[PDB]
């Protein structure tokens, strides 16, 4: 099981559950407008949704909690998820979102002022991760952590397996924590710089869930999808 | 500077003399809620001048941190307040509220409760608490200052180090509470983590404000900048 995991163990099973990294739809009309950048995002998005699931399963310890919470998780991280791969990516283009490898924007390229500073947003986090020298195997504990995090305080309680869910959870949080340090000892940080580094990362964890809200916010904001619901995940999920 | 030599006992005691005190309910919900927060605002800026590297900031920067910050602020307090009532929010000790209570906003509600439970079951400790609040204040609109000249470069360098004297601060009240280095890293890690959850809960708040007409009760940028000056 999970809690049994060493540090290495850890860090293999998440690298070996990376998703792939896909393309946008082929050769879009450019210039966009608002829509057209938007229906591929969105297009993007979908696709990616199914490869999230896979990997999401193959997290140590995710396939441990009921259906029903494995859905919450998903259903409150996913675009989280998602903008922590795009600011990954983007990390070595200064100025620019790798959205795919065919689909590289700067700041004025794609056709609102909200998203404007969602862009801004992404574009700061992916410096800052730059700055930070950000490692793969941090990167893969960093969004391991948002998928058991993000949605972990809103299980609601109540039922002893309510409070059981909610104590694996973040007993696995915790093996993540000793993996993230455990790389960081590693590489031969100080305790001090350790802990720091530590730090550092997860309060970025807040700036991304901020955009994620904010871009939540501006999905429902259109008549259109585009946003999986419930039923659509636990379906992916059964196998 | 100052900020950057102070020790872990010294930052922790900074802190708790900066404390706010807790304010009466004066006398719907959206009502007491203003009259509440209108009146802590007040508090929260003198609070905010005393948090330790804080001043070394810009005017600019300093109220740009507390429009970010001020809702989480707010209700990182309440979750703090409620700790030791689970079931209830205590907006105010003459305003304790349930669940049942709780028109719209009792997914907020319920998150709040969500995570002063949390805090409890995590034996949460007040020197560890004003840890937190400071790093919200710090943290929560540190990534959108704008770069480009020198000085919000500089400004940006000040605050990452006024934080990781935080964390700092933080493991020592750790290890001198008797937690291995293990739970140390642990405990730092849970706490930063419920971070994410009060951004989460002070964006559906504000997107409640939103939707309920509401936007006014907003300090903006400029209402901020007159109470720093004073
Ligand atoms: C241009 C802006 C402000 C984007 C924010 N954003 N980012 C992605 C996204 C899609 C795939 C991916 O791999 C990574 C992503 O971040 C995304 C997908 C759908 C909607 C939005 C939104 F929120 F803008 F409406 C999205
Ligand atoms: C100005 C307004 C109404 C903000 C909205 N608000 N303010 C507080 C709050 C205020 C003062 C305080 O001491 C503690 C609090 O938690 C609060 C708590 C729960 C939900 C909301 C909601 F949903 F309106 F955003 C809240």
């Amino acid at each position: 099981l999970a809690l049994s995991l060493t540090a290495d163990q850890m860090v293999s099973a998440l690298l070996d559950a990376e998703p792939p990294i896909l393309y946008s739809e082929y050769d879009p009309t450019r210039p966009f407008s608002e829509a057209s950048m938007m229906g591929l995002l969105t297009n993007l998005a979908d696709r990616e949704l199914v490869h999230m699931i896979n990997w999401a399963k193959r997290v140590p310890g995710f396939v441990d909690l009921t259906r029903h919470d494995q859905v919450h998780l998903l259903e409150c991280a996913w675009l989280e998820i998602l903008m922590i791969g795009l600011v990954w990516r983007s990390m070595e283009h200064p100025g620019k979102l790798l959205f795919a490898p065919n689909l590289l924007l700067d700041r004025n390229q794609g056709k609102v002022e909200g998203m404007v500073e969602i862009f801004d947003m992404l574009l700061a986090t992916s410096s800052r991760f730059r700055m930070m020298n950000l490692q793969g195997e941090e990167f893969v504990c960093l969004k391991s952590i948002i998928l058991l995090n993000s949605g972990v305080y809103t299980f609601l309680s109540s039922t002893l397996k309510s409070l059981e869910e909610k104590d694996h959870i973040h007993r696995v949080l915790d093996k993540i924590t000793d993996t993230l340090i455990h790389l960081m000892a590693k590489a031969g940080l100080t305790l001090q710089q350790q802990h720091q580094r530590l730090a550092q990362l997860l309060l970025i964890l807040s700036h991304i869930r901020h955009m994620s809200n904010k871009g939540m916010e501006h999905l429902y904001s259109m008549k259109c999808n585009v946003v999986p619901s419930y039923d659509l995940l636990l379906e992916m999920l059964d196998a």
